Order: C-alpha cells, then structure tokens, then sequence
C-alpha cells in the first residue's frame, strides 16, 4: 500500500534527528496542520538494510496504539522513501536523563507506558527487540511510545520463537546473544536494563567495548540495581533480569508489580522532564 507524491499531502520541514536507515525531520500535515515526523531513507544507499526498513514499515503499518509511534503511510520520491509518523516533540528518554537523575515517579510513569507499548506489541505477537531509553519517545505532553521497529519480530502459528541476532549489545537478553529460539521474554530483559538505564543514567558494562559485552552477558550472573533505590523497583529489576525466560514475568504481570503501582503518576507530569531537558540545552555551551 505504498504511496506517492508526498509534497502533495504534507511539507518538510527542518532536521531534527538522526533514525535508523535515515534522516528524521519535522514536517506538516497539510490537510490539519498537525506536525509530523518524516524519516528519509535513500534506497540507493540501502544495499542490504532493504530487508530491515521493509520490515520497519510493515510492523508499523500493522500497529494501532496510543503506545506505538503513529503511521502516517510511506511514500516514494525519487530514490528516498518517506515514513511519515508520529510527531514526538518531547524527543527520547534518552535525550531526557542528560541533564540528571530522574526520580523514582518519573522512572514507574515512564516503564508503566513502556509496559503498555510492550503489552500490545506482545499481545500482537510482535517483538520489539530493540527496548532501549532511546527508542522511547515523548510528546510534549508527557505521553510516551515506542519507536524503531527496524528490527522487530513477528512470530506466527509456524514460528512461535525467532533466533536472529539483533539488538544493541548493552540490552540485549542472553538467549538473543546465544540465539536460542527466545520470544517476547527476550523484550522483558530488555526493559530490565532499560530500568537500570532510566534509575542510573547508562545502563550496566556501559564502558565497556560492546564485543566484550557479548560474552560477559551470558557468562555473568544478571546484573542488579545497586544504590539508594526503593525495595520495589530494585525487585522490578531483579523480576525482569532472570536467566531463565520463562521466568521472567510478562509485561502484563509488570503492570500490577508493587514499584508500578506505588509509585507511577499521570503521564503529564513528565512535561517537567521536558522543560528540564530544555532550559539545560539552552544555557549548555
Ligand atoms: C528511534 C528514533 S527514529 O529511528 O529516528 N524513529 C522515529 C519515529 C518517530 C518519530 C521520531 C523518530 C521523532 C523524533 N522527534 C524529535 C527529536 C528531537 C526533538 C528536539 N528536542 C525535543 C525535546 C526538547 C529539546 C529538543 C524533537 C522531536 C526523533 C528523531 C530522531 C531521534 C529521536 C527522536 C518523532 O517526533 N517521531
């Protein structure tokens, strides 16, 4: 269901980011003047990541929730293709932790919509793959999604496990790292990390070369949140990162942990976050 000409429906406008296979730019919807964001790929460049953004646009195409980026519909203009989705104008979580450490509501809000994101995509058989602060987004309201379906899974009644090698080393679960047969349980053990990373700003061995980390994964005992941090959310942790997948909890079963419920508000409040983000960049020289 490609399109075409897509100057006709919406204008481009400014970078505003660098994505996976491409360029990401801020654009508009001309028929509401909503903003959007166009990811541009050029295919001639694309030898062999075809495969990936293909895959990118099919898993999005076929997502309908509030807690994964929007899809506009691709369309083709000369050699680059348009993925048009989504306006986020809140930008990562990642981009978020750099001006300090978040508080314990702002990290439950923040992995209870991630939890959301994980239960849907779960629940459609998909698995993400790649769950990492910088593949989740905020709008400047404070609601939050996934993003960066590139590399996502889909099972199937013929294939109820993947084995692929794909992730970014830091987050990826040991069964993914051996490439076992794994499923969605693998995106539990990323977001266990994920948390690390929301509670202490990088998440573990994030000094190390990622070769290294390959092998310290499945060799290693997991890894635990160290510090001042409350019972419930050290035990979020520890319930995510289990060797064993079938012992980790479901995303669904996240969602009624103690640390969630004790502890996450309401999604707006996170526009403070946001405002933080911007008064640091603006005064960073
Ligand atoms: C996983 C990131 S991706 O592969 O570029 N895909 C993607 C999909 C949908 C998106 C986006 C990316 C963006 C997207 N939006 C975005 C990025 C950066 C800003 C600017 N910041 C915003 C926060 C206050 C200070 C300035 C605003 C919006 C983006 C682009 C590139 C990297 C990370 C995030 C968006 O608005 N919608």
């Amino acid at each position: 269901n490609l399109k075409a000409d897509p100057e006709e429906l919406f204008t481009k406008l400014e970078k505003i980011g660098k994505g996976s296979f491409g360029e990401v730019f801020k654009g508009i919807d001309n028929r509401t003047q909503k903003v959007v964001a166009i990811k541009i790929i050029d295919l001639e460049e694309a030898e062999d990541e075809i495969e990936d953004i293909q895959q990118e646009i099919t898993v999005l195409s076929q997502c309908d929730s509030p807690y994964v980026t929007k899809y506009y519909g691709s369309y083709l203009k000369d050699t680059k293709l348009w993925i048009i989705m989504e306006y986020l104008g809140g930008g990562s979580a990642l981009d978020l932790l750099e001006p300090g450490p978040l508080d314990e509501t702002q990290i439950a809000t923040i992995l209870r919509e991630i939890l959301k994101g994980l239960d849907y995509l779960h629940s459609e058989k998909k698995i993400h793959r790649d769950i990492k602060a910088a593949n989740v987004l905020l709008s400047e309201h404070g609601e939050v999604k996934l993003a960066d379906f590139g590399v996502a899974g889909q099972l199937t009644d013929t294939q109820i496990k993947r084995n692929t090698f794909v992730g970014t080393p830091f987050w990826m679960a040991p069964e993914v790292i051996k490439q076992s047969a794994y499923d969605s349980k693998a995106d539990i053990w990323s977001l266990g990390i994920t948390a690390i990373e929301l509670a202490r700003g990088e998440p573990p061995h994030s000094e190390l070369h990622p070769m290294k980390v390959l092998f310290l994964i499945p060799k290693n005992n997991p890894p635990t949140l160290e510090g001042n941090y409350s019972k419930p959310l050290k035990e979020f942790v520890e319930a995510c990162l289990n060797k064993e997948p079938s012992f980790r909890p479901t995303a669904k079963e996240l969602l009624k942990h103690k640390f969630i419920l004790r502890n996450a508000k309401k999604t707006s409040y996170l526009t403070e976050l946001i405002d933080r983000y911007k008064r640091w960049k603006a005064e960073q020289s």
